[PDB]
């Protein structure tokens, strides 16, 4: 499985928070409004990632990996933490329904990356 292509394999509609803990260790938002992610896998590193674009400038990029841990902040609001960008992203959304739904699409989608790490090398 590889090569599948050039498009997204999910994506869901909330609001962008960057932690800003250059001038102070605390919650911050990037975007105005709420936005529309998109997931991608990478053949090659054989794991998945999330990728947003707001405007004219990409504001989340980071990669699915078996060591992430998803942190809920409120009963529709989740958030995780990726060490390549050494930062924090967070979605709100508008009922914890849709919250559950990225909480566990998020999860099958780190389960399937490990199974594929531990077969590769």
């Amino acid at each position: 499985g590889s090569h599948m292509g050039e498009q997204p394999i999910f994506s869901t509609r909330a609001h962008v928070f960057q932690i800003d803990p250059n001038t102070k260790k605390n919650w911050v938002p990037t975007s105005k409004h709420a936005v529309t992610v998109s997931y991608f896998y990478d053949s090659t590193r054989n794991v998945y990632r999330i990728i947003s674009l707001d405007g004219s400038k990409a504001i989340i990029n980071s990669t699915i990996t078996p060591n992430m841990t998803f942190t809920k902040t409120s009963q529709k609001f989740g958030q995780w933490a990726d060490s390549r960008a050494n930062t924090v992203y967070g979605l709100g959304f508008s009922s914890e329904h849709h919250l559950s739904k990225f909480a566990e699409k998020f999860q099958e989608f780190k389960e399937a990356a490990r199974l594929a790490k531990e077969k590769s090398q």
